[PDB]
């Protein structure tokens, strides 16, 4: 059996999504029982966020015989690793984000639209770093 | 205009759950980069996640308004946050890990399978302890 092209992959994919989305939010969460002085409720959260990075960790390991998972292209070394980073900010500064921020304008969120254009611009210094970066690269 | 129900509200969940998979997915490319020698390469994968951290941190203030994008469930003080924690851990221990490790085995991949029992294992255990701290939680 093959992982590529297989429900597996797609499972992994999607648990890779979940955990990494569930460090961040207890990481958001662990700041907001700082503020409140909760910092025994802080600790934990930061624990078990550890927990996540790890579990992530696997995921992607599995992933690398199969492709990157937000862009499909092969990952492992850094060459690899840049040129994948680099396609995948380019789609994000070039495509997601200035879309997003066109929706939010047309649904009326100004707020939120001037938050997804400076994200846009955020992501293009991102990607022409990555390039720099692989220019530069002696491997 | 109102969040809820908004094509900009699954435009925020998506671009959290992006978000997210950049941080994990450049801390992995970081940990690459080391083991090979590539320690300026490494610097700049970490330096690029914490923009990710910031970015996804954004996104999720937004989404406070809504729900929480792993549960629907609203966030923000310790008491919301620990139940929503609950909540997501619980649906990965009951239902999410176990059923990708039965697709797994069914698939071949005997591996992954047992990685995905180990995980469903280690979502349970934190949900339990989510559920003590609740219990203790003096907000
Ligand atoms: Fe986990
Ligand atoms: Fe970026
Ligand atoms: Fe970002
Ligand atoms: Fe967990």
């Amino acid at each position: 059996a093959q992982l590529k092209g297989s429900k597996t992959e797609e499972n992994l994919k999607y648990a890779f999504a979940g955990e990494s989305q569930a460090n961040r939010r207890y990481l958001y969460f662990a700041s907001k029982a700082d503020v409140e002085g909760q910092n025994d409720i802080a600790a934990l959260f930061r624990s078990t966020a550890e927990g996540e990075t790890g579990h992530a960790h696997g995921h992607l390991e599995y992933l690398e015989a199969v492709g990157d998972p937000a862009t499909g292209l092969p990952f492992g070394t850094s060459r690899q690793n840049l040129q994948s980073a680099i396609a995948g900010e380019t789609h994000e500064y070039t495509d997601m984000y200035p879309g997003m921020a066109k929706t939010a304008r047309d649904e009326g969120f100004e707020e939120i639209a001037n938050w997804f254009e400076t994200l846009a611009k955020a992501e293009r210094s991102h990607a022409n770093r990555y390039t720099k970066a692989l220019d530069g690269l002696v491997d």
